[PDB]
């Protein structure tokens, strides 16, 4: 009949599919740990620090959907931030509940522990509420369901994190068991009929006349839940198709109408001739970030852009408000096919060609290995690649279809990444234990969140981990200060990483050339994600990839510019 | 004739003693960070994150007088900010210093990486408004210069956190060089004549009429920099001087009149008795945290009360706003001796036995071992130790003459003093480099920040890393949860720490019984500081300082009471 309100939690974390809590415990949130054990098939991580809980709750969230980290007051939510913010700015659905303390307690202003010590408990809230879609501060047992489902609601459907703060007393309260028995709303509201209907009717109209439409997927095609709609549109219209780097992952790369990966004048040149040379671009889900764009180096020759975005449409000059891309997509679907009856298939640009081969010996370079990263990859993986020469590099991999890509090409926190395959790797574990989890990250990066990897460990977590060993921060070395002490990094054994943090079933590897590489990623005994590895790859100081390097000189001299 | 406004930065920082600059890189800091080796005697720790570094910048301070950390916008500041709301707490003078987009990046709303991608630049600054005492985003080379006088004054006269942006562009902007010729005033106001006056007069013959009067040295006497006189006071008055946790080595404990630590109800019985019979209460910067006092269960018989604060005195129910206890301390110095002139010296509570001899074999436990530890530290150190049993266990230690302890009473943030340690040390390494720094830590807390060891090797830094390993959070298990999951931790190799970190010259030992214990502290090379050294030591489970048992049962029903 009754439930708590903990309890009642993580029951509806359950029915959203949520099954892994991610967090840090504190004296404000043991009462509400405890009702995770209440609830089968739900599990807490017990993460090393908040900033890698909050990462991995991201990586959860692009996954299986959304996520849920639980902090303390003060201490641990302000930990967090940077990865709840990361989560903002890119589309992530994280629910960051805090345990706060209780409403007794901040009715008698208690200068208690984690507080600023003048009486303020509301400060916190605040700071979280410039990087949160809403906000939830509980207050009343009998409006506190209700709270609980809005803000779930909030988060899966618009991407955004929301934060809800739960004092400690309450989350022991009693609330009507009953109420578990409807589930939460996790849709949509349906469209404006007639702005919807325009638009769909609009589309069609420039379809039926393009003679070189094409299709360009980028990050809220994959963010905002449209890749099965933008994955029919492609079969139906047989139209070229185009993803961009924070797209990547968005569209299946063996289609016989894929084209590549558009990045303005940073793009192959076939591949920025195929998408610019367009009577039409079909552009779903546009995030147009520096490191995105090749600084905002876009140069298409014609007008008629279709702009889907989550929230509104443009098409040419007209926008639409409120007009959500994920109803005209799969409306589009009803008619697109005749409209595009006529048209004529226009050929796309080949792929890369593959690395021809060279004595065993070769030492390892960049553009050699990403070109090479192709062949180790099989459907389902998750690919994640750190910001730094990972993420540049990782536009020039091909992936098989049913790839998950995760590159922070927005936020760029490093570090993020290890938190991220954690999230991930737990997503995965869930949804298909033989689904492979993927790893790139620099020497540099994993510095910042290398305790993640304990609790890898500790859950019997099996990713990939490569770590780029090239001595430093190499894309910051290109950028500004090749030689720069603050560009260089204190040297790790980072093979002796996983006992270190208590490992027991493990495999670690070193690869410095070619034949090295080959002979490790192409082993089938490798190739089976039957324990964690870690994988040092030895990369010379300034060798990037090349999109890297002319970005470098780009971001440095808009930074420069008076 | 000219200076860049970066390199003007760096010179104002030396004057004012501040020699090591923390933080990490980014794009937007690169040119800044150039500067720093164009001023000698200034270096760049080069952390590996950035609350490390906000850790280590409030240790650097606590020990120096003031610090600075740099990040980069967004996800370096981000990452920083439970840092810095930690130093805003408990009154640290941290200057946060952020690299941010140019002014024309700014102007022209350019998506840039590390902003949410709404065009907002100004959303990180309204953040850290709310744990900042000012701050200051630079747009005009001609009022850069005051502006960071201003930062750097109001962080040291406030001792709280102060937050400078300094867009990109402008650092390399030149800026009169004899500027620096006037030195920044590091002074604060005098009070109020005729407030001042009567606050003067009043304590005076307050003193004059008391028979048991006691001096209360609490975090503030720190904080606020009333070490000195307060040792006069001590001295010319001879009133017996009780030191709080929070404010443990702002008073010298081999002092014929230093009566112990006073903590409430939670105090030794001759301590509490020995306070609370006083007749006059002089406390010397109060902060009454519910860990600093038992939670709040003070008992004063008297109502003659003078509480000594940075802005305000209060005497009896008296407050005398904006009267700042520097001076009055100073004046009242003049004064006091005779005043105090028919004091009869009371006794005071006896020092703690020391422990009573046992076998080699006895097993460690916290009693004995807080109680042991004095024998091992020498005048100078800088004692750090970290919340959990540590922080409530040093309670117990007697400090020599002249020991600077660090614990974070009021945060509390868990992983503060792997941190704190770095910028300890360094400021240490700068005053004396024959200062030990001692850091107790427990292996819960160390899992959060443990990458920071690695810059203690980089620079060639010696603490003492003792790491009580009782596997898992005892503290909490105290509280809630003895056997819960959320309170228990991945095991790791702590000994192997240093070497995975690159570490060639150090030490690591394990220590499990009181002759262990015994033999390693009172070994004659062990007492050098001649290299880092890691300690593990061997605890049980559930042990844990008596004042701990307690406080974890009064903690565990405020936040359960309904
Ligand atoms: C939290 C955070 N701090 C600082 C930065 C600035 N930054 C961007 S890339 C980078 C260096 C990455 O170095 P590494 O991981 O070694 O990559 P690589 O050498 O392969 O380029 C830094 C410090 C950042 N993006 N995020
Ligand atoms: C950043 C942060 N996250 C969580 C907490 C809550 N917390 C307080 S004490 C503690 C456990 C400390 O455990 P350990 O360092 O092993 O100490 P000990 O076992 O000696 O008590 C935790 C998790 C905190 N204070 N700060
Ligand atoms: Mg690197
Ligand atoms: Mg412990």
């Amino acid at each position: 009949s009754e439930i708590t309100l903990g309890k009642y939690l993580f029951e509806r974390l359950k029915q959203v599919n949520v099954n892994t809590v991610f967090g840090l415990p504190g004296d404000f949130n043991l009462s509400l740990l405890d009702k995770i054990y209440e609830v089968e098939g739900m599990r807490w991580a017990g993460n090393a620090n908040e900033l890698n809980a909050a990462y991995a709750a991201d990586g959860y969230a692009r996954i299986k959907g959304m996520s849920c980290i639980i902090t303390t007051f003060g201490v641990g939510e302000l930990s967090a931030l940077n990865g709840i913010a990361g989560s903002y700015a890119e589309h992530v659905g994280v629910l960051h509940v805090v345990g706060v303390p209780s409403i007794s307690a901040q009715a008698k202003q208690l200068l208690l522990h984690h507080t600023l010590g003048n009486g303020d408990f509301t400060v916190f809230h605040r700071m979280s509420a410039n990087i949160s879609e809403t906000t939830a501060m509980i207050t009343d047992i009998a409006t506190a369901p209700a709270e609980i489902d809005r803000c779930i609601r909030t988060t899966y459907v618009t991407q955004r994190p929301v934060y809800l703060g739960l004092p400690a007393n309450l989350v022991d309260l009693n609330v009507p068991a009953k109420l578990l028995q409807t589930p939460i709303d996790m849709s949509l509201k349906p469209n404006d009929a007639e702005s919807e209907k325009e638009v769909i009717d609009t589309i069609l109209v420039l379809d039926k006349d393009a003679k070189n439409p094409v299709i360009l997927a980028d990050a809220c095609c994959s963010r905002h839940d449209v890749k099965a709609e933008t994955k029919k549109l492609i079969d139906l219209t047989q139209f070229p198709a185009f993803v961009t780097p924070m797209g990547k992952g968005s569209i299946d790369e063996q289609h016989p109408r894929y084209g590549g990966v558009y990045v303005g004048t940073l793009s192959k040149p076939e591949v920025k001739e195929a998408v610019e040379s367009a009577d039409l671009i079909l552009s779903v889900g546009a995030l147009l970030s520096d490191f995105n764009t090749g600084s905002f180096s876009y140069s298409y020759k014609t007008k008629n852009i279709v702009e889907f975005h989550s929230d509104h449409m443009k098409i040419r000059n007209a926008t639409f408000p409120g007009v959500q891309m994920k109803f005209v997509l799969q409306k589009l679907l009803t008619t697109i096919a005749d409209a595009a009856k006529g048209y004529k298939p226009v050929a796309v640009p080949a792929r890369t060609p593959a690395n021809a081969a060279v004595p065993a010996s070769t030492p390892l370079k960049q553009e050699w290995m990403w070109n090479q990263l192709g062949n180790f990859l099989q459907e389902g993986d998750v690919v994640i690649a750190e910001t730094g020469t990972s993420a540049f590099g990782i536009n020039q991999t091909t992936f098989p279809n049913n790839t998950y890509g995760i590159s922070q090409v927005l936020w760029g926190s490093i570090g993020f990444t290890t938190g991220a395959t954690l999230g991930a790797a737990f997503a995965a574990e869930e949804i298909d234990p033989k689904k492979r989890v993927i790893l790139f990250i620099g020497d540099g990066s994993l510095q910042l969140t290398v305790q993640e990897i304990s609790t890898m460990i500790r859950w019997g977590l099996k990713p990939y981990l490569f770590v780029l060993n090239n001595d430093g921060y190499t894309i910051q070395k290109l950028i500004h200060g090749p030689k720069a002490q603050y560009n260089e990094i204190q040297g790790w054994d980072h093979l002796s990483l996983l006992p270190t943090f208590g490992a027991k079933d493990y495999e670690t590897h070193r690869v410095a050339t070619t034949g090295e590489w080959d002979k490790l990623t192409q082993d089938k005994s490798f190739n089976d994600n039957s324990k964690i590895r870690m994988i040092e790859v030895m990369l010379p100081v300034f060798d990037a990839p090349q999109n890297l390097v002319e970005q470098a000189k780009l971001t440095a001299a808009t930074n420069a510019k008076q």
